[PDB]
């Protein structure tokens, strides 16, 4: 397997097959391994980036996840003052096997390459959570807050979906 983004070392986590062949995917069990400190002697900090809209996040998210659905906010949070360490790892996710998580992962890599001298990176190791929140919640509800799941297409949130789409950079 290839080295991480800055070619400094191998990827730390066991991976699973996902839709995008160019990206690295992890399972809910691996996400729990990170949250439970199984990799604490090697991983200084990891950030779970929930790419879903605010109403989805508010309805139930993974504990400690940061909601950064807009490219400009993810860029500001992650790259204005980079989270330095040991390894730093980013895990991106959305509701299921959609495109919000993968798009944000690729965007952050593009910006990280842009602000660095090749091949150095602030976030050389990034993964996508396979199956997103939809598959994580039924496996580990006690690692979620609140213990619920609100889909993007929830009947009572049609206006909220629309309101938030009008804040994105492109459609
Ligand atoms: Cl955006």
């Amino acid at each position: 397997m290839e080295l991480i983004g800055d070619y400094s070392k191998a990827f730390l986590l066991q991976t699973v097959d996902g839709k995008h062949q160019d990206l690295k995917y992890i399972s809910p069990e691996t996400m729990v391994a990170l949250l439970t400190g199984k990799f604490s002697n090697i991983v200084d900090k990891f950030v779970i980036v929930d790419c879903r809209y605010p109403y989805e996040y508010e309805g139930g998210h993974i504990k400690t996840a940061v909601n950064l659905p807009l490219e400009r906010d993810a860029e500001s949070f992650l790259l204005k003052s980079p989270i330095a360490p040991k390894r730093v790892i980013l895990i991106f996710h959305c509701e299921f096997s959609s495109e919000r998580g993968p798009r944000m992962c690729r965007f952050i890599r593009e910006r990280d390459r842009a602000v660095n001298d090749y091949p150095s990176l602030y976030y050389p190791e990034m993964y996508i959570l396979k199956g997103g929140y939809k598959e994580f919640f039924p496996q580990h509800p006690n690692f979620c807050e609140p213990q619920d799941y609100r889909p993007m297409n929830h009947e009572a949130f049609k206006d909220e979906l629309k309101t938030f789409r009008l804040k994105t950079r492109s459609w």
